[PDB]
């Protein structure tokens, strides 16, 4: 075809007599006999200098070799970026490839291979459609990969002893021009101010005390003053870019710390003149940082407006620790998609996506009678059907274009988005799916929002659920639910996202699959907006021993500091124990940035749903008699007779028995309540009723890390445990109590923690409403997830 200066390519060579082609499939056989076929497409024939007889085989990615497994389909493909140059003698045969191309009338139907498979991400994509003697798609995405990756000097200014002034510089997509704000790991860099680094009991008083036996830093934020970078070989050195910048101290850097900074804005900041030198290679991101009065809007107006941005107002001498007017150099010089909500809840996620912008959920499904009500409440103007998704289907099915009740079905065409958190019960646990358990999952709820995003073929497609939704069953579950997306033409892909990382004060990983039509972008997960718990940051997901991220790169650091139960709910009136007053004044005003957002800035003095649960009198007193010290749980309650009401008695309770592994006390008493913690088998009589201490939590503490958080207290600098549908002292996360009042937290408050406006409405009677606020996709994670979809409207 063409000659370069050290190959030579030709189009066609002859194998034992048959013909191969540019734009034909091959099979090589692996060494392992236990690999499938290595399969390939030639992208290239030709000729060395040293008389070998080569070609360039951009590698296919069996299905059997995806995340899916063995759910896939034997004869389908996928494409990858794995190709590299064969010898010809190693060609086993001529294999035929179809490109399965989706249907020009895709949205009506209600070898081969049809999308891109991302090995690390697990993204289903659809193909590049770029078009061309050598054109492999594979090889032309790792050098626009390469291009886009590395640093690269966009303009020079001046060399000062053997170094080259720069004012503008690039790496991963973004110009970092002499004035813009960078984000740098907390670590890149220190602040001038100093910092210094931060009981017995009786134990027959108190028998349980024995068993008492952290999030990162958000970015360092710099402006950034001078670029300057070495030379090589005459030339500027580009793997050494180095910049000058100011650094900006967030107030808790300043000497007011934590304590004296619980009511600033989260994305205020204070100029000061300290500078840093930073590698770019650290460099971690950009940011908008812009003096107050310079802003042609207002400060709400403009941090509203955009992402990763900043401002301050005042410069910090970290000499006089006071804090003056800045220094003068340091100033300057879309459609909504029409969304289907399936399970709606409350509308937790619908209230998210709308709040990105994105979407007018028009139709919700709730088979839950309050449940409906709710969305009704927080939706007007969308069509809310209580009914069963099946049924609704089926009418739909049977041509019907209203319901019983004159509401209007949602049809083919209709609906471009479709949303919803299907309840996977009956998959839990890990044995293998055998034949009866496919029976069960094609009738399950996930099987039928399937079945809507199969007869909607909507633009968009969004599965949540509880983390595990990933791993049910082997993953099976999972693969199974990503195959039929794939068997559909949809592009797809799935993740773990922390609700914490995006705004709340509270611990909930959740599982998320996203899916979007042939002829749309794919979305991203979106990066974490504030720094979180490492230990509850886990999001990666093993599939048959294969571990799978999503694209997140924000691994240590974020823009904003952490949300803790102060921020959330430090406002908040005083109640008591089965407090039922729907409507209260709050009787005070927003204290913290988060809930000056969740309480708006119109006047609004009535406080709803900021009621509890009537605990027992026998609860009422273990909560009263749990410690307001932070951490405190149902180890440090007194073994003591308390009298309650009516006259009934929560009693001492008493160890009878050699606990081996626990010993005795210090007072000489055993700690044993029954014979199995003598290694015999369970005595029948052990149990013991109406204690303050409850017998179960010393019976079994051994085998469960001690029953820690069980009629445990929130911290105030802390974070919600899961928000569960109703919280419980005694569930497995039991950390339900308020930080200083003796009772359950409130609906509000748990509204809180899933950060729900305060206008957010909630329906029926008190356990109604905690289900409602439980089940509930956090609002700041969907509209986190809306975000990513708007990138894909542009
Ligand atoms: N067959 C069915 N049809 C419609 N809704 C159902 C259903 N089975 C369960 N549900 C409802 O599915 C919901 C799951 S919780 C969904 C919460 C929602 N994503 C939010 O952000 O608020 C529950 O409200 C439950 O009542
Ligand atoms: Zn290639
Ligand atoms: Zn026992």
């Amino acid at each position: 075809m063409k000659i370069e200066e050290n190959r030579t390519y030709y189009q066609k060579v002859s194998i034992d007599e048959e013909m191969l082609e540019v734009g034909d499939c091959v099979s090589v056989i692996p060494d392992d006999s236990s690999k499938p076929l290595y399969l390939a497409r030639v992208t290239a024939l030709w000729e060395d200098k040293n008389g070998q007889m080569m070609f360039h085989a951009h590698w296919f990615c069996a299905g059997t070799d995806t995340v899916l497994g063995a759910t896939s389909d034997p004869l389908e493909l996928f494409l990858v970026g794995e190709c590299e140059n064969m010898q010809l003698s190693y060609i086993h045969s001529k294999v035929k490839v179809i490109y399965k191309a989706p249907s020009e009338n895709w949205a009506m139907e209600g070898y081969f291979f049809q999308l891109w498979y991302n090995q690390e991400y697990a993204r289903f994509e659809s193909p590049p459609k770029t078009q061309p003697h050598k054109f492999c798609l594979s090889c032309i995405r790792l050098a626009e990969l390469r291009q886009k990756e590395m640093p690269k000097v966009l303009e020079q200014i001046e060399e000062v002893d053997g170094r080259v002034y720069c004012s503008s510089i690039t790496k991963n997509g973004v110009v970092y021009r002499l004035g813009d704000s960078v984000y740098l790991p907390p670590e890149a860099f220190t602040f001038n101010i100093k910092v210094a680094s931060p009981d017995p009991v009786n134990e027959t008083l108190y028998p349980e005390h024995y068993r008492k036996y952290d999030a990162p830093e958000p970015y360092r934020i710099g402006r950034i003053k001078e670029i300057h970078c070495g030379k090589k070989k005459g030339k500027v050195n580009e793997a050494d870019i180095k910049l000058r910048l100011y650094k900006f101290y967030r107030p808790e850097n300043t000497h007011r710390s934590y304590n004296g900074s619980y009511h600033t804005d989260i994305n205020m900041l204070y100029w000061s003149d300290e500078e840093a030198v930073v590698n770019f290679s650290d460099v971690q991101g950009r940011c908008t940082v812009e003096y107050g009065e310079d802003l042609l809007e207002s400060i709400q107006d403009y941090s509203q407006g955009g992402p990763d941005r900043f401002y301050f107002l005042e410069a910090y001498n970290s000499k006089t620790k006071n804090f003056e007017d800045p220094p003068n150099h340091a100033r300057s010089p879309l459609p909504k998609l029409r969304t289907l909500d399936v399970f709606s809840g409350c509308g937790g996620l619908s209230e998210g996506f709308h709040q990105a912008g994105i979407s007018e959920t028009l139709w919700a499904i709730e088979m839950w009678d309050p449940a409906a009500q709710a969305f009704r409440l927080n939706n007007p103007g969308t069509t809310v059907f209580t009914e069963d998704c099946n049924v609704l289907l089926k009418l739909v099915m049977a041509g019907e274009v209203t319901n019983s009740l004159g509401q209007r079905l949602p049809q083919k065409g209709d609906v471009e988005m479709l949303c919803g958190g299907p309840p996977c019960q009956g998959f839990s646990g890990m044995n293998r799916f055998n034949s009866r358990t496919y029976s069960k999952f094609k009738a399950s709820l996930v099987v039928s929002f399937l079945s809507y995003c199969d007869y909607y073929r909507p633009r968009f497609f969004l599965l949540e659920n509880v983390r595990n939704f990933v791993s049910y069953r082997r993953s099976m579950v999972l693969k199974l639910t990503l195959r039929c997306l794939v068997r559909m033409g949809y592009q797809c892909t799935f993740g773990v996202l922390q609700a914490g990382q995006y705004g709340v004060a509270q611990t909930r990983r959740r599982a998320i699959i996203l899916a979007a039509a042939p002829g749309e972008k794919l979305p991203l997960f979106p990066e974490p907006l504030h720094v979180f718990a490492p230990r509850a940051c886990q999001l990666s997901v093993v599939v048959d021993d294969k571990k799978f991220v999503s694209n997140i790169t924000r691994l240590s650091s974020g823009p904003f500091r952490t949300i803790t139960v102060r921020d959330t709910m430090s406002d908040l009136p005083e109640i008591q124990n089965g407090a039922s007053n729907s409507e209260i004044p709050y009787n005070g005003e927003p204290l913290s940035w988060f809930q000056r957002q969740l309480r708006g800035s119109h006047y609004q003095p009535i406080l709803r749903d900021h009621i509890c649960k009537d605990m027992s009198p026998l609860v009422a007193a273990r909560m009263r008699h749990i410690p307001l010290f932070p951490g405190s749980d149902w180890r440090d309650l007194p073994n003591i007779q308390v009298r309650l009401g009516d006259g009934v008695i929560a009693h001492k309770l008493q160890y009878t028995f050699h606990d081996v592994k626990n010993g005795y006390s210090s007072t000489g008493a055993l700690r044993g309540v029954c014979s199995c913690a003598e290694g015999k088998a369970c005595d029948p009589e052990s149990r013991q009723f109406s204690t303050l201490i409850p017998w179960c939590l010393p019976h079994t503490g051994n085998r469960h890390n001690h029953w820690a958080g069980l009629y445990g207290r929130l911290e105030w600098d802390g974070f919600f445990s899961t928000t569960v549908t109703n919280p419980e002292p005694m569930g497995k996360q039991g950390r339900v109590l308020h930080p200083e009042q003796h009772r359950v937290v409130s609906v509000r408050e748990c509204a809180r923690s899933q950060g729900f406006p305060d206008s957010y409405r909630f329906f029926g009677n008190i356990l109604d409403r905690h289900r409602q606020v439980g089940n509930a996709v956090p609002p700041p994670l969907a509209k986190a997830i809306g975000l990513e979809i708007k990138l894909c409207l542009l």
